[PDB]
């Protein structure tokens, strides 16, 4: 996962279809991650900008690299 | 995460759309945290002040810093 | 953590429903497994009775607060 | 928790409104407990006697001491 | 729990009202247990024999000794 | 659990009534097991053959030995 | 411990729904935390799109299988 630090990513949660997008500032094996300039996406539509958020592994389905 | 100690944060839970906002007094890797002058928000509307609360990691979706 | 709340009149809110157990926090441990004395069950803010000493399990706990003096 | 051994206790489960009452034979930190002369109670009504049961922590909401 | 080895027990699951009945061959702290000549019971009715099954703690609410 | 290696088994899941049938290639205390020649059974009706599949403990209810 | 599948075309089926992510398993570890490349989302057997490289958490995983070429 460290290969995605300082990259634009999207974190998808288990429930609903919400995706947090931002820059991956940091993380840990535990999949606990810090996201900078995060923006909440629901079914692909922005529902706003949170600032920096710290997200818990458990709620996470997967992480992907947002496209260039 | 300790970077947020003494800051004004918002803890969002997995279920509903409830957020607890207050000052983050203390924490630990376990994402168990102490929140001072906590106020419970339901869909962004205040439903009251709790005092000092101690919140368990499992119920937390993420944490953010409340805009200054 | 919680050790600061021992001997304090506390409210323990569960994840499900709107039930809060109020009592004196006798003891705890990192695991958020706690012993409440003089526990009184509250449903939607309404007393549904007094249990005695109860031993509650972290898991079901949403948060714990300090009841207003 | 060992202060209740050999006491008449009630074990309340997470789901339903079922509680098992009996004599707490033994235990361990894990809240895995041994109940003797356990009787199942649904909404406060006896649904019969189990014998010895070994209960698992997880399903446990709380344990109380039954009125002498 | 090893006190029930070689006894006739019932393993009740969290969900439903299924109980697996059989003879407790072996176990471990983890409540992972081996059942021999296991028979599945739904609401107290047999729905058939499984042979030997290995059951996982989690799915377990409790274990009881079947009346001799 | 290792006594079932190379045996023909059925892995039942917590949810639905789905059982994965196949040969138990390997395992570990964690109940994470590798199945060969896995066939998906839904209410006792085959819905197709999977190849080799790796199953995660959590979703598992029990493991049984398919009658020789 | 499921290192026999690396560089193999796999399917990751989640617990909930009937979604399977298909791709090449780049890397992993005991924890069943896995890295999938050229991942494609399949709902009831129908492609709903390509994701890039995605990193999947164990918990949501029901099982993994080898894709049949």
């Amino acid at each position: 996962l460290k290969g995605l630090v300082n990259h634009r990513v999207g974190v998808k949660l288990k429930f609903n279809s919400t995706e947090y997008r931002g820059t991956l500032v940091s993380t840990d094996n535990y999949f606990n991650l810090q996201l900078n300039e995060a923006e909440e996406f629901v079914a692909g539509v922005s529902h706003g900008t949170l600032g920096e958020i710290f997200i818990r592994c458990n709620n996470v389905l997967y992480i992907r690299e947002l496209p260039n």
